[PDB]
């Protein structure tokens, strides 16, 4: 229906399509003028043979050309122009719509495919609209022109021929869904060979080891023909269009003669007339193959345009108003909270009840499939509860918007996302408000983040392109950390384990990490036997829900399946 | 220049080619006849007014469509089956190839690039160079029999029209330098611009949790900005071309409409000679236009062909040759080797000394950087070797051939893979085969693998295609185990612990698996204190250069790095 609703978008600066649709008609106009205008020459300065006119049209015909380069020109240009400013509506507010997605609605989707959607469904989108209207209403104005031409030399004559269309029509058409079931088969059953051979080299390693070179190749070998074999069908149904497609038209450019022999048979025409009739047959044939793929096309800007609706009407998750709240380190409490990523078909917490203090080191224990990046889902609220009020001070969660949560409580960077563009944009975005270089350089020079920025490129000013990485990526998440100086750092999740980082920057990024995170609130996975007394509080999640709680001094003691876990996973 | 290197390969079934030219040089002489057929209506049929001039040409002509019909079918599957040929052909080469290239050479790389590849690069060669040629000989074929109706009436308004083409040429060749230009650093803009957008769209958990709307703002509509400027960048130039290009065709037309009226001024020739010279002008528009063009398209083609030789640019690797093997167990040893995935990059497996006993679990204890998942990499060869020997009772590293090391190598992966094929020809794979379905059946009763085998679709027989995507990894690990029967694994790597599956199939299927792995060499990952303690050994490495072999808690009693891993990892 999208053409319906299709205008708004476009409405302002439909002035360019205006001008476009002018040039257009005048396009038009400039082909069946020179057809129209290059013969009466052949009317007269042949039998009449006059040089008077002869010396007259070929600067008419080159002037019509003129006007026939120009329109083209400029008429093209005004239609990328208004597409242009289209798609870029189209594009962005599709974009700040697809990052008001709750996460999963990201998550589904990779970065590729995603943008994706954006480059080529918006320039889909276009290139159907623009290329399917233009190809209709330019070739609609050739086969117009050019009809009534016909009428301004022989009547009868005309439409006798314009006898043309209708079985050029329906055969074309009907040849063309041929097409469209030919289309589809190989295109099913070229995606199962595509992936068979695409999991084959998949699966090289273990070809390798049980040593199935033959078969790998063997069997793949038909396979390979195989997709040859459809290849010869595609091909083939698509080359006879033409072959089927003259025959039917070229009997009526046959037919005309016969016909045209009849009026002539008592003497009809001039010959003018009946060569005018000929730039009929090819001239009018143009606009009328064009016609068939225009509309079948102009379907297509249809499909793709209605799915991308689809994913423009999405919902963006809402509030009351809520927050800036008291803004405080706080003490944020899980109470007796469930949250399921879905509720019916992945169910994930139950009844977590679990208090944090203001200013103390909190630690975790847990398991991988216990979602230890959803609690942060929890806090960071990726999503909110399916269940229970996480609160500081009784906060109810739908009075406190994930606004000054995130600017209520702050995260060190599992992997940082930069920008490119001076990285103190990066740095210095979360929370920025005109903030003097003291403190987050010195947060370079303070918390010994320093090692990383004035050691590298443009100094300490830094700035590069391509995802700002060429910083070392531990300490740039001691960078992390830096923001996370910035933030008056309320509360702080986190993940450092066990398995990697390189050393002196290893015990300086914790323990760096260590001074920069004095007197507020900690989380992580728990591992290394440095923080598992250090951290002030433990506890354990098993499915979503917390059994046991506190520093392993209290819970090494207590003998339940904290101690288990501690064990059997670090 | 490869040409000739790749065409000796295209040499012998050329012969459909064959017909497919002879039909092109003949469609474009159809093409040219039919113009000719314009004149006898008006000089002759007319000028003399006989219903029998214009009474022979309609059936002629008609019947002329069809040698261009009919011709231009078995150009278009003519093609399509050298296509399916030429290029199938070089595909089995690349599958032989690729096949061929051990790990590293995807280590470089990933199946949609060097899979995606296949199809378009060698489904890319085969296009270009094809309709490159058709085009090419096709059109000099049409401009050349064309001629003859021009030259053969009118010798001079020839000529005075041939000297002028080249001229065109050269015009289309500048216009062709403009428009590369534009396709120069264009694609440089449109990735670098990509890139932009997509780290926005990945990371908007960071832009999320940190509000960077109003950095989306400014960002993601700067980055617009110039995206749709970009945008009418390439539509801009791209579109100037045909709008001067086409346009000079008047400077040719009118030079010969007039100026060469002047040689009818003073007697040139008749009235429809010069009405079939105009569309013998036009016809000749079109093809030169089509030559210039399959040069750069050529060299299109003839690209992609060398990016397809940059696959064959590599070795499927080599040896000298040396075995037969004795099929057994021993004792497997680590001598001494060394490797690094490259060699000064990343370390991995350095001096690596060790022995292993029939039947002995080995557990992997030990930490990453020296490599623990890498382990096997080297002993079943997914790599070759820096140093040192892979030997078992002394076996030559040098007498063992690859080949029947993937023979007596053994594995059940962390992993798992299958084959196109039933539930039992899938696990029918190992041994090549050939065997009876009996014992593989049992074998599959002895490995809990049955209950989700029989019961799924098609019985104990089950038909699950794409490598049956309803058995789970640790399913397929199972019955792949079975398949370690048909194999009868001698010497093995694997995952069973409380690393990943359900815990209750665990320990029933290890339960089994081991069962089936007994009177074996057998290794583990070691998490689980079933295996840690039951297995007859631990082994601990620092840094691909081992610290420790031997029994458990002799060197739980090391007081080192052993007893470490047991606080640290478990």
């Amino acid at each position: 229906q999208t053409f319906r609703r299709l205008w708004p978008t476009i409405a302002p600066f439909k002035a360019g399509l205006i001008v476009a649709g002018v040039a257009l008609i005048l396009n038009a106009a400039s082909d069946t003028f020179m057809l129209s205008l290059l013969k009466p020459l052949l009317d007269d300065g042949f039998g009449k043979t006059d040089r008077s006119v002869l010396v007259w049209m070929p600067l008419v015909v080159i002037g019509l050309m003129i006007l026939r380069g120009i329109t083209s020109y400029v008429s093209s240009y005004c239609i990328s122009w208004v597409s242009g400013k289209v798609v870029m509506t189209m594009r962005r507010r599709l974009f700040g719509h697809m990052m008001g997605m709750p996460v999963s609605f990201f998550d589904k989707q990779s970065t590729g495919t995603l943008l994706s959607r954006i480059t080529y469904d918006s320039e889909q989108v276009a290139s159907s609209s623009s290329g399917a209207l233009i190809t209709v209403v330019r070739e609609g104005a050739s086969i117009i022109g050019l009809f009534i031409m016909m009428f301004y030399y022989s009547w009868q004559l005309s439409i006798i021929l314009i006898v043309l269309a209708p079985i050029v029509s329906i055969a074309i058409r009907v040849v063309s869904k041929r097409f469209r079931n030919i289309s589809k088969n190989m295109q099913n059953t070229m995606g199962q060979v595509t992936t068979s051979a695409e999991q084959m080299l998949k699966g090289h390693k273990e070809v390798l080891i049980f040593g199935g070179q033959e078969v790998e190749t063997k069997r793949f070998d038909k396979v390979s023909n195989r997709m040859r074999l459809q290849g010869m069908k595609m091909v083939s149904a698509s080359s006879i269009s033409d072959p089927i497609i003259q025959l039917i038209a070229s009997l009526a450019l046959a037919f005309v003669l016969y016909a045209a022999s009849f009026p002539s048979v008592m003497d009809s025409l001039t010959a003018g007339t009946i060569t005018v009739v000929f730039s009929s047959m090819i001239a009018l044939m143009r606009p009328l193959k064009s016609l068939t793929n225009v509309n079948a096309q102009f379907q297509r800007g249809m499909a793709a345009c209605q799915t991308l609706f689809t994913i423009l009407d999405s919902e963006q998750e809402k509030d009351e108003g809520k927050r800036v709240i008291e803004r405080a380190t706080g003490d944020v409490e899980f109470r007796n909270v469930t949250f399921t990523y879905p509720g019916r078909d992945v169910p994930a917490l139950r009844n977590i009840n679990l208090k944090i203090p203001a200013g103390k080191t909190v630690a975790l224990v847990g398991r991988s499939g216990s979602g230890k990046s959803t609690i942060a889902s929890l806090i960071t609220r990726f999503y909110d509860i399916d269940e229970g009020e996480i609160l500081m001070d009784g906060h109810d969660l739908r009075e406190y918007t994930l606004a000054s949560l995130r600017n209520q409580v702050a995260l060190v960077s599992q992997n940082v996302h930069l920008f490119n563009d001076t990285v103190a944009n990066n740095i210095a975005y979360a929370r920025t408000e005109q903030y003097s270089r003291e403190q987050i350089e010195e947060a370079a020079r303070m918390a010994y983040a320093m090692d990383f920025i004035n050691k590298m490129d443009n100094g300490l000013d830094t700035v590069i392109g391509e995802n700002g990485v060429l910083l070392s990526g531990g300490q740039r998440q001691r960078i992390a950390i830096a923001r996370a100086l910035l933030r008056d750092s309320p509360i702080l999740i986190l993940d450092e384990a066990t398995s990697a980082l390189d050393t002196e920057s290893e015990r300086a990024i914790q323990a760096a990490l260590d001074e920069l995170q004095k007197n507020r609130t900690s989380l992580v996975i728990a591992h290394r036997l440095s923080t598992i007394e250090k951290a002030d509080e433990i506890v354990v999640v098993e499915d979503g829900v917390i059994v046991e709680r506190g520093t392993h001094n209290d819970l090494l003691e207590h003998r339940g399946v904290y101690a288990q876990l501690h064990k059997m996973q670090f």
